[PDB]
């Protein structure tokens, strides 16, 4: 794994968002760790500088240390594919169906990657039908919201559905309609590359994460399938919660994860024995 088969490499580091300074952080402790691995690695804050100045200089590849804005939501990672530059993370449908937690949780849910149980509803819709069949697959309580401040209306009879429907449609094109749940633990799955990290209980954090080993390999693999189905690449948290019965229910990702000292792929890292280097190494090898 000879450091410059990975040639000369920009880490995208600082940006416009409010996240500049974790951005900066983080970026300035990745580049020290591609550098103590021996790979021709600079910065570069496209706040700064044209984007364009990556292939005028001979940059093949960057390690993406951005966050918000442009950084995460397919906009540089589109402009970078224009610009023929590979990058760590995930392409542009992958990253901005990430950030769209609306249609990442259709897609989970037609393909059967657990996710909290719900139907959607749009102004215009049979709304008798639809309550009739939302009803058979959901049961009651139901939780109705925008798709897109307004409070939930929770609604507590089969009969009373059809009404919340329409009254919800007059000021929403489009209305989702979710299962009552008891929450039973969240829980964030690190995946980089082919690297056995393990889970972490979040508390509002904990390695070792509380399941036993049967279960957290069982979530790691669902994690990587709730990737795979948006077309993300291997690099990125995948965020779940447990209902009482200790069944999974996926509610985000994360395709691009912190990287300072206290972030949650190098905790989970060190848990295991993995040193920061390895982990950013690891990462950047997906682009080979």
């Amino acid at each position: 794994i000879d450091p410059k088969r990975f040639g000369k490499v920009a880490v995208l580091l600082g940006g416009d968002s409010a996240e500049r300074e974790v951005s900066l952080n983080s970026g300035r402790l990745v580049l020290q760790g591609l550098r103590d691995a021996g790979i021709d690695a600079h910065p570069f804050d496209p706040a700064q500088r044209p984007l364009a100045a990556l292939k005028d200089e001979g940059f093949v590849r960057a390690f993406n240390a951005l966050h918000g804005g442009y950084g995460e939501n397919g906009q540089i990672q589109g402009a970078l594919d224009f610009y023929g530059i590979r990058y760590t993370g995930s392409g542009v449908l992958g990253s901005a169906l990430g950030l769209d937690k609306f249609r990442t949780k259709l897609v989970w849910q037609q393909t059967g990657i657990p996710t909290p149980p719900f139907e959607t509803v749009m102004r215009g819709d049979d709304y008798a039908a639809r309550a009739q069949d939302i009803v058979a697959k959901l049961g009651v309580p139901l939780f109705v919201k925008p798709a897109s401040s307004v409070a939930v209306e929770k609604v507590k009879s089969a009969d009373a559905l059809p009404a919340a429907l329409e009254e919800a449609a007059k000021h929403d094109k489009i209305v989702i309609v979710e299962k009552s749940i008891e929450g039973g633990g969240e829980y964030t799955a690190c995946i980089a590359a082919d690297l056995d990290l393990p889970l972490i209980r979040i508390v509002p954090y904990l390695i070792p994460c509380g399941l036993d080993a049967a279960k957290e390999a069982e979530f790691k693999r669902i994690a990587r399938r709730a990737f795979d189905v948006l077309g993300c690449t291997d690099w990125g948290r995948a965020d779940f919660m447990l209902d009482a019965a200790g069944n999974p229910y996926f509610l985000e990702v994360n395709t691009a994860p912190g990287m300072t000292d206290h972030s949650l792929p190098p905790k989970a890292a060190r848990a295991v024995g993995i040193g920061y280097s390895e982990l950013v190494v690891k990462v950047l090898s997906l682009t080979l």
